[PDB]
């Protein structure tokens, strides 16, 4: 299912990154479900968080496919 980016990041310990999404009008996981690492870099997400967030996004993709 879709979910808020607030909820999604909280599960990954990446809540400090919320504003990078919200300032761009990004509020749901479906909006960012196909974001790559390059895309997260474009949002200016600090490097310490990027791989963790991206791996979370990939997991959501996979759960979505096999749901």
């Amino acid at each position: 299912t879709d979910c808020s980016i607030v909820s999604f990041l909280a599960r990954l310990g990446c809540s400090s990154c919320l504003d990078y999404f919200t300032t761009q009008g990004l509020t749901t996981i479906y909006q960012i479900e196909h974001y790559s690492m390059d895309d997260l870099a474009s949002l200016k997400i600090p490097e310490q968080f990027r791989h963790a967030i991206w791996k979370g996004i990939l997991d959501h993709r996979q759960l979505h496919e096999f749901s």
